[PDB]
């Protein structure tokens, strides 16, 4: 259905809302939800942990089998698995972990994966424990993505910072 409510347009194809991505997914039932994954699809903290926990670990069991069969992802890469109760599909995208010396230029490759899907609900990539500046992350998203992305940012203080840096 993709019934997003209450978003602000930052550009013709990029929208933002002050919301929890899990709560949004449950209420919007999007075609694609994006996960901020690592290369072994171990969903231990941050957004990955929260999305997995909302599937009652169905996402981790499916991920372990994917890795066993196909091997790990590369930084900047992605795979499409089941969305379980959150969406039709989950796009697991690996942004660079700046804290661990992964190259920030790969954030652009990470966001390019979004262009394979017409509508996505997504978090900001490489924010949080991955260590990237979230405003920088949004800037790359807006420069790189050409499809329709609905971004959910939970922290109100961060949300207000982003909105005023863009508008």
């Amino acid at each position: 259905v993709n019934s997003f409510s209450g978003y602000l347009k930052l550009t013709d194809n990029v929208y933002i809302k002050n919301a929890d991505i899990v709560e949004e997914a449950k209420k919007v039932k999007p075609t694609v939800v994006v996960n901020a994954a690592n290369v072994y699809l171990k969903h231990g903290g941050g957004v990955a942990g929260a999305l997995n926990k909302a599937t009652n670990n169905a996402m981790q069991v499916e991920s372990d089998d994917y890795i066993a069969t196909n091997g790990p992802l590369k930084v900047g890469g992605s795979c499409v698995l089941s969305g379980h109760n959150l969406a039709k599909h989950c796009l697991h995208v690996v942004g660079p972990n700046v804290n661990k010396g992964e190259d920030i230029q790969l954030l652009k490759s990470a966001y390019e994966n979004f262009n394979q899907h017409e509508v996505l609900l997504a978090p900001l990539l490489s924010a949080g424990i991955f260590g990237a500046d979230p405003i920088h992350s949004l800037r790359v998203c807006v420069d790189t993505v050409r499809t329709n992305v609905y971004l959910a940012v939970f922290d109100k203080n961060l949300y207000d910072k982003l909105v005023s840096s863009f508008l």
